[PDB]
């Protein structure tokens, strides 16, 4: 193609899957080359349009290879733009949140990898998580599970100090009574991980939330197991 923003935008908007598979990597090279893409933030309007095209069209593609490649292009953008990507986070998040529950595990996993990278280079964990809480109520059980997993992954990447956990825990608690057993496991797991990073405070928070006692029993027993194993992180 051409090393120009209108050329790249056009290759992002065009909807031929074969051509997308062919130029995804060229788009990556363009954004990761400061000379070829020196004009990147000259026109904020078509920068916005390009991110938007990736999020709405590539990420939502029915071809999972297009989804993964689109996520990769986004990833190159984050590396190139750093904190200036913060302006784009809101635009990309709904489709990334959805794709935490995609049919393909490879997509769920790269999606998490990208999300973590956005938290690391475009903003911070809490700015992104303030905007992801909607995912807890997503109708696809694989997305609710994905949110809990992504929270675990976040604790390990950045530590509990970077999250306002008191904001997030109520949502997980809601997930404890999920119709889906995998979502319920994932939520219990999330609470166990939080406890590993934070300790007894979580047990107090949880006890004051009017959960059924059956639920409290399962979780607290698991907390006790963590203590027994000296598996605390902190």
């Amino acid at each position: 193609m051409e090393p120009r923003m209108e050329s790249c935008l056009a290759q992002v908007l065009q909807k031929d899957v074969g051509k997308r598979l062919q130029v995804g990597q060229e788009l990556i090279d363009y954004f990761s080359d400061k000379q070829k893409s020196a004009d990147l933030e000259h026109d904020q309007t078509m920068l916005d349009k390009l991110v938007d095209g990736l999020a709405t069209s590539w990420v939502n593609s029915s071809n999972y290879k297009v989804v993964l490649l689109g996520m990769d292009i986004l990833s190159a953008l984050v590396t190139r733009l750093q904190d200036r990507f913060k302006a784009q986070i809101g635009t990309v998040l709904p489709s990334l949140i959805d794709r935490l529950g995609d049919a393909k595990d490879s997509v769920r996993e790269q999606d998490q990898t990208l999300l973590l990278k956005i938290m690391d280079q475009a903003a911070n964990p809490q700015y992104v998580w303030d905007r992801m809480l909607g995912g807890f109520k997503h109708k696809n059980f694989r997305t609710r599970e994905g949110i809990c997993l992504c929270l675990i992954a976040t604790l390990n990447a950045s530590g509990a100090q970077t999250l306002t956990l008191s904001k997030i825990v109520p949502h997980i608690c809601n997930l404890l009574g999920d119709p889906n057993s995998q979502v319920r496991d994932a939520a219990i797991n999330s609470l166990v991980e939080i406890y590993r990073h934070v300790g007894e405070r979580v047990r107090a928070d949880l006890s004051k939330k009017g959960l059924p006692q059956s639920r409290l029993n399962v979780i607290f027993t698991k907390f006790d197991e963590v203590q027994k194993s000296g598996n605390m992180i902190q």
